[PDB]
């Protein structure tokens, strides 16, 4: 209700929007010809051919470096963020994140050198690695109870919205031949300015302030969050978190202990699976894929917007599906849902698309319809729940660190997919989709045997009615 709580919500919404923009803009810019004329002339000549050398037209490690630099940087900067928060506060790290995005935007949009372009992407990666670590800490230490899951779904919606608007910007700036990609990459500056002026107005959480000056500065800070004077009883739980100084000296061992083993294994593998489903094909190289199908320069970027629209609608209804069905059902249904689309796309590509040539109109419509359905399968299952499950399964002692490691490893696997998708496409002509399909199959089995339904179960009830009656979680 107060200004500080709503600022806390706004900073999270904008920080998701910027992350979605950086996911969606790299696909459109890469496929444009203006960008390839100024950074990658080797693959630029290969687009001059009508339909020669399919699947290997864009096989270039530095072209993929343009996409995966941000996520490598985020993986490196995630640990730095995890330390910098606990040393300085949740406000300075957000300020540094805004500064890093603002530096990266000017570097990328006004890039004159390939080294400079990759460095700008790397600075954007620093900013996003800091933000995706400070934002959960704001949301978990300012917003009141019963609003932990409601904020996670809003955050995971903002990324889809950012992807959609990034596709729109790319589609409109693709036609602009003199400086199109520069306009496309300058659009990330607006949410960065908003983040900068939002991170200046927000003050550090009382949990962070009590870590160094207990109630010397955080006592009034907690009163500003909520206008009720009944603070003293709410405080008594914040003190207990940092009471155990000897236990928090080595936070690394608590995750390895059997107390937090069950939610750790679920949390980490969820990041491994949700990235090895193969959605980053569509979020990063969708126009690149559509051009090999045989659509053309505008047709590919125009289909990308359609798939993004599907993503947004499926996410908006996925928030209701999560509230009406259990946490298990959606991940079981999704594996089948995604397996079908990947097999259909792969099977018809293996026969109708060779090393030179183009699919016919019905085949072209099929590969688009089923990829849209593929994305909608992921938007209501692994997208949101891959972050929602670790935000509730970990116990109070290992919630912050347990989620920090999840974000970091997620960034690592994203980097793997983004750096090797086109290399895999060249080496395996149509085996990328079957390679992803095998992962989806093991996802289905892992979900059916090792993830339970945790719908409406409190943290203290996780160890009684979730992992006690489970056949495999015996870590007690
Ligand atoms: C672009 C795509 C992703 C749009 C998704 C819409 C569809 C996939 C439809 C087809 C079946 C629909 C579902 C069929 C039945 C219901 C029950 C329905 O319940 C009621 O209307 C009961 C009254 C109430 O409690 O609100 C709520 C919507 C829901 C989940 C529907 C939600 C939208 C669904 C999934
Ligand atoms: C063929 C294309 C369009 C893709 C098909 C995917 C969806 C249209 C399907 C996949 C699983 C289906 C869901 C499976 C289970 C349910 C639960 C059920 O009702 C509720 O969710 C309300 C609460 C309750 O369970 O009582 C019936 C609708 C719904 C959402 C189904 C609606 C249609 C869904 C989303
Ligand atoms: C668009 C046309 C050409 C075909 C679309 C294919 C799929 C995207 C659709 C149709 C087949 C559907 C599936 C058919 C059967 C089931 C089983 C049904 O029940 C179970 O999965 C078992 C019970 C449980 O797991 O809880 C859940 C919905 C699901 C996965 C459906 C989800 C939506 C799917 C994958
Ligand atoms: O919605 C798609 C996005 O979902 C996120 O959870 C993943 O981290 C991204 O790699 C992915 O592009």
């Amino acid at each position: 209700m107060t200004v500080y709580v709503f600022i806390c919500v706004m900073i999270a919404a904008v920080g998701g929007l910027i992350f979605g923009y950086d996911i969606g803009i790299s696909g459109g810019v890469s496929a444009m010809d203006d960008f390839l004329k100024e950074f990658f002339p080797a693959v630029w000549e290969r687009k001059k051919h009508v339909h020669e050398n399919n699947y290997c037209k864009y096989d270039n490690q530095f072209l993929q470096l343009f996409t995966s630099s941000l996520y490598l940087a985020a993986l490196v900067a995630s640990f730095v963020a995890s330390a910098t928060c606990s040393k300085l506060g949740r406000r300075p790290t957000m300020q540094f994140a805004s500064i890093f995005f603002l530096i990266g935007v000017g570097l990328t949009a006004g890039a004159v050198n390939l080294v400079m372009l990759i460095i700008g992407r790397l600075f954007l990666g620093f900013g996003v690695g800091f933000g995706n670590q400070a934002v959960p800490l704001f949301l978990s230490e300012i917003a009141p109870a019963q609003l932990r899951g409601g904020l996670n779904i809003v955050f995971q919606l903002m990324v889809t919205i950012g992807i959609l608007i990034a596709n729109i910007v790319n589609y409109f700036t693709a036609t602009v031949h003199p400086y199109g990609w520069r306009i496309a990459l300058g659009g990330a500056g607006i949410p960065a300015v908003i983040l900068l002026f939002g991170s200046l107005l927000i003050i550090e959480t009382p949990t962070s302030l009590i870590e160094r000056n207990k109630n010397e500065e955080g006592k009034e800070a907690l009163r500003k969050i909520r206008g009720v004077d009944d603070i003293n009883d709410e405080y008594e739980s914040i003190v207990h978190a940092c009471d155990i100084a000897s236990q928090v000296k080595d936070p690394y061992r608590k995750l390895l202990k059997p107390a937090s083993r069950p939610p750790f294994i679920i949390g980490m593998l969820l990041q491994l699976f949700q990235q090895f489903t193969g959605i980053n094909a569509i979020m990063f190289y969708a126009p690149v894929l559509f051009q090999t199908v045989g659509f053309g320069s505008d047709a590919a970027l125009l289909s990308a917007v359609i798939t993004g629209s599907i993503n947004v609608l499926a996410t908006f209804v996925g928030i209701y599906l999560v509230d009406r069905t259990g946490r298990r059902f959606l991940l079981l249904q999704s594996s089948v849902h995604m397996l079908i689309c990947q097999l259909i796309i792969g099977i018809i590509l293996a026969k109708d698309l060779g090393v030179t040539g183009t699919l016919g109109r019905p085949q072209a419509l099929v590969v688009v319809i089923f990829v849209c359905v593929y994305v909608m399968g992921f938007a209501w299952s692994w997208g949101p729940l891959g972050w929602l499950i670790p935000s509730e399964t970990f116990p109070l002692e290992t919630r912050s660190a347990g989620f920090a490691v999840a974000v970091s490893c997620n960034m690592f696997f994203t980097f793997v997919i983004a750096q090797a998708f086109l290399s895999m496409l060249c080496g395996m002509r149509s085996g990328i989709f079957f390679f992803f399909s095998g992962w989806i199959i093991v996802m289905g089995l892992f979900a059916f045997f090792f993830i339970p339904e945790t719908k409406g179960i409190a943290i203290d009830d996780m160890r009684e009615s979730v992992w006690k009656p489970h056949w495999f979680w015996k870590r007690y």
